[PDB]
């Protein structure tokens, strides 16, 4: 039948919220109070792909926008982009591989690995107001761990 989706927010393990940074980038910053409303709401779709108890293939669309996080090579590197799609055709169960993340449960958190680029992860910097990016390094300075909130 359809694809199943949940509305949600993400925060990094330093409890930084994700906001828009112009039309095709996200940034992470410490938010609390009134400025909370600025945070991006995702539609997390549960998509076709290799799956285990702790590794769940998802797409991350922006709620009621035809925009998805995607992983592509840019100037020869795996790169996180926001990509526009035909709103008539999305979301769908068989999302193209650039749109798929393996949502992995790790020590009471989540990591989002690129299905396209193994061991590349949605990442944030420790610094405030810097882009969300696709990083190839776990256990370093950059943050690869999240919690998820289920929105109405
Ligand atoms: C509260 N928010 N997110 C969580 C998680 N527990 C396991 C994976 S993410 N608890
Ligand atoms: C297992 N995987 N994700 C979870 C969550 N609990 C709270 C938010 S997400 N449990």
């Amino acid at each position: 039948a359809p694809v199943r989706s949940l509305n949600c927010t993400l925060r990094d393990s330093q409890q930084k919220s994700l906001v828009m940074s112009g039309p095709y980038e996200l940034k992470a910053l410490h938010l609390q109070g009134q400025d909370m409303e600025q945070q991006v709401v995702f539609s997390m779709s549960f998509v076709q792909g290799e799956e285990s108890n702790d590794k769940i293939p998802v797409a991350l669309g922006l709620k009621e926008k035809n925009l998805y996080l995607s992983c592509v090579l840019k100037d020869d590197k795996p790169t996180l982009q926001l990509e526009s799609v035909d709103p008539k055709n999305y979301p769908k169960k068989k999302m193209e591989k650039r749109f798929v993340f393996n949502k992995i449960e790790i020590n009471n958190k989540l990591e989002f690995e690129s299905a396209q680029f193994p061991n590349w992860y949605i990442s944030t910097s420790q610094a405030e107001n810097m882009p969300v990016f696709l990083g190839g390094t776990k256990g370093g300075q950059d943050i690869t761990d999240f919690t998820m909130q289920f929105v109405s």
